[PDB]
């Protein structure tokens, strides 16, 4: 009733990378180590990269769930709040009511588990381009962390697996997420409270 958030490199070495984009304030996604937390505007390009030590399989996917993370609050579905599930801003293939979208990959696959009711999104796992050193996807989160009747101010874990061709588990990594109006200085209020 609760997926696993254990970070597991596996067999590939698998884990996740983020870019260094700063916290001015006209950022609009930043990722702090120090928090292991991303916060990004709304519907914004979030760039996640995928490492390896070594390449996995032919038919290697890659998922992306997100869960509460308090855990008081974690059987609970992440979902869209009730404006945004209506606010007719589809891409053709995200569902409404899915709060993690993968941007500009056509092999995006959608899934509403029939058991526990979670959403995630999938793509297939590709090699990095001549010239690279690892593979990005580009996600976008469709609710602010604040939405009343969806994450209703609740902090919430994107969690990315790294799946084989039925779904079984390759490696795991995740990260905490605000999705917020000013990326920037909520990434400096929260470092400077940790410090
Ligand atoms: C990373 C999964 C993947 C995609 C496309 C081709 C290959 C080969 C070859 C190994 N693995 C692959
Ligand atoms: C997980 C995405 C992915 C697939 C296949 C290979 C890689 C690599 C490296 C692995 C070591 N040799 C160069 C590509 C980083 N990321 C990858
Ligand atoms: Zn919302």
């Amino acid at each position: 009733s609760v997926p696993s958030q254990k970070t597991y490199q596996g067999s590939y070495g698998f884990r996740l990378g983020f870019l260094h984009s700063g916290t001015a304030k006209s950022v609009t996604c930043t990722y702090s180590p120090a928090l292991n937390k991303l916060f990004c505007q709304l519907a914004k390009t979030c760039p996640v990269q995928l490492w390896v030590d070594s390449t996995p399989p032919p038919g290697t996917r890659v998922r992306a769930m997100a869960i509460y993370k308090q855990s008081q609050h974690m059987t609970e579905v992440v979902r869209r709040c009730p404006h945004h599930e209506r606010c007719s801003d589809s891409d053709g293939l995200a569902p409404p009511q899915h709060l993690i979208r993968v941007e500009g990959n056509l092999r995006a696959e959608y899934l509403d588990d029939r058991n526990t009711f979670r959403h995630s999104v999938v793509v297939p796992c590709e090699p990095p381009e001549v010239g690279s050193d690892c593979t990005t996807i580009h996600y976008n989160y469709m609710c602010y962390s604040s939405c009343m009747g969806g994450m209703n101010r609740r902090p919430i874990l994107t969690i990315i697996t790294l799946e084989d061709s039925s779904g079984n588990l390759l490696g795991r990594d995740s990260f905490e997420v605000r999705v917020c109006a000013c990326p920037g200085r909520d990434r400096r209020t929260e470092e400077e409270n940790l410090r």
